[PDB]
């Protein structure tokens, strides 16, 4: 059983596991039924980007996304991850479709971490960009059916012929570790953004996409398809 | 009247003015009279460093002070800065001494901030690094009795020969304006380090050193000094 | 009398005063006579992005603007920058027309400059990008017809409801004044992106686009319209 | 077989394999014979900094080695990577002793890569900063003898208490591999610093330290120890 930490863009109300009756952005601490939603009304088609932010001396983990024309929710959750997440994680991107199907499209994803004590200049930091994935992109792990495509975007679910298949999981994880704690810490801090094509010429569209802090070496979970965005075995 | 957010190291207690009657760090809202403070021990000779947070999404203020060695103080506002700072401002690092005295050395200083809309970039964003203070610091607007010494230090309030001054108040504010916040824009975020150095012969010291958000044209109110911490003009 | 570094986007070949006989990208070093120049290839309505270089060790400074589709040009200069820049500098955007005219749009700009010492951490830091410009840039320092447009690009010279204007200068500034130089330094260096318009309804277009480094009080000087790019007074 | 790229910080003079006469850094393509070197004073027992640069529209690759006080060497060489680098790659330090010793200690080590295209906001960039390393540095592949002792010092070769072996060889590479060049790319810079610690109780000292950047699956070569660095299987 992996740890995971994620902020869900769930594109599909299953309210039999706990989600409110509409499309929502959700914090997801061990469970797929997040400990907190917002409404969130997925424009189809349309290119959204989502901003999400954790510092361990707020110990507020914080999301939102965002479309051309400002139609925008935040969601958020005072925990202390601290003491949920393992000294060393893993960060990526998961998406799913079941039934019903949507294109999961990363167009840009960047990621800051940093771990300070005593100065400035702070033991440690990383930071990615890619504003472009490239054929075979090496600092990737690529999960499931994630792959991606040549016009240098990261298809984390089934896409034929730009159009999107049913029961489909993906996930991207980072290829380095990210360093969120140590003995000696005094903060730790991570920001990430990525841009988002959700899309299909039908209008019930399902699962989402999930960004997700994970044990480094997480791999899709047994049975973690449609509802459970490849991220838990169960429905939590 | 200034418009000021400040976390304050406050070294001195001014029970008549709100303090708790010990040391402690403090979250300012326009008041020298703190929305919160945390108990904080000065450790007279060493060399601290404060890491400031905020996120427009969390809308929480946070500041965390540390010793190398373990110990360390954290406080936190919840506060929507949109509410309270003008759109553009200056940032810097202020201090005083009153009766009592000590150095308020600053030996770095490192500010981040972020506009955001809806890419990975940043509509806006201003970054800037001191691990050292040249001579004559053309990008820091000196104020008061604030000046650099010839080890490469921030010297805020007086100092000669090693020995701090009484009566002293000064002020260091980054020469370009921030950009803290539009309508037009989905999140903004500030992150601030300093490293710092308080130090006396004597046994009682005073009045603390403060990082600070002013309007862009800000200057040592009348009568600001001591407890004060040249950001005030009373104790209102 | 400024003291000058700069990358021309030459326009109109002034052959008179030493450009090449087409279209240009140099770098001028205390002069608009470049020490060097490349053939390059204005494509009128496309958004072009420049990138320039300059490491004290390499001691060469290189630019390189290219358009979407792979059409780039590029120039580089060997030159010590420390025998020519003062300590101090600012760093900005020119642009003018003449008898002939286009559009100098920017659309976005970040500056990195670094002074290192024996850290990781450098003596100093600097970075900033704007990818649009708010209506009143308050750290910016505008001079002559620069100003910026209701979709918040950065209009260095004239324009009338669309269509740009003849005989107009202007020069964007960044408020902070840039350390780019310290005797205890042992490396500094700088790295700057624009993205740019150039547009026009004439079939004849001049004048160009520069970015430049100068003196920190540095202004349009006079007559430096048209062919001197808002950057020289005489020719030589 | 490997492909390596590197800068050499030689602490013991093997002319018989083209090393100058005198302890030296050197740009290595390939090949242990440098194609540039510079004459370089080691300092037993002192902390010092290299900064490593390059850029793809300069297409010269620097160093620069410095201690306390005033005592730098630089070295650089022109080269176009593009066309010797594989598209990705990974990064390192590399060090060995042979009969003689020293302790080839990195204090701290950062690294920036991007990938440009035609916004401000690249294609792909990455930037990781350690000024410590962890127990289980989990984002290092640690190779040969290379470890971290409990001081958050990484020891590429084998140092029993305070005090180096004979015939050691260890190497770090950072986690993910690196995008250096794309089809659709327009520049590719990257910029490398690291704070070392080469001592000894003897006067003289060998083999050396060693940034290279290598195919992703790179190892320690067979015979590769002493005067090649851990980077070479023979002195071609
Ligand atoms: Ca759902
Ligand atoms: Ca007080
Ligand atoms: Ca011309
Ligand atoms: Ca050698
Ligand atoms: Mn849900
Ligand atoms: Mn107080
Ligand atoms: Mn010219
Ligand atoms: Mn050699």
């Amino acid at each position: 059983a992996d740890t995971i930490v994620a902020v869900e863009l769930d594109t599909y109300p299953n309210t039999d596991i706990g989600d409110p009756n509409y499309q929502h952005i959700g914090i997801n601490i061990k469970s797929i039924r997040s400990k907190a939603t917002t409404r969130w009304n997925v424009q189809d088609g349309k290119v959204g980007t989502a901003h999400i932010s954790y510092n361990s001396v707020a110990k507020r983990l914080s999301a939102i996304v965002s479309y051309p024309g400002g139609s925008s929710a935040t969601v958020s959750y005072d925990v202390d991850l601290n003491n949920i997440l393992p000294e060393w994680v893993r960060v990526g991107l998961s998406a799913s479709t079941g039934l019903y199907k949507e294109t999961n499209t990363i167009l840009s994803w960047s990621f800051t971490s940093k771990l300070k004590t005593n100065s400035t200049a702070d033991a440690q930091s990383l930071h990615f960009t890619f504003n472009q994935f490239s054929q075979n992109p090496k600092d990737l792990i690529l999960q499931g059916d994630a792959s991606t495509d040549s016009d240098g975007n990261l298809q984390l679910t089934r896409v034929s012929n730009g159009s999107p298949q049913s029961n489909s999981v993906g996930r991207a994880l980072y290829y380095a570790p990210v360093h969120v704690w140590d003995k000696s810490a005094v903060v730790a801090s991570f920001d990430a953004t990525f841009t988002f094509l959700i899309k299909s010429t039908d209008s019930d569209i399902a699962d989402g996409i999930a960004f997700f802090i994970a044990n480094t070496d997480s791999s899709i979970p047994h049975g973690s398809g449609g509802r459970l965005l490849g991220l838990f075995p169960d429905a939590n």
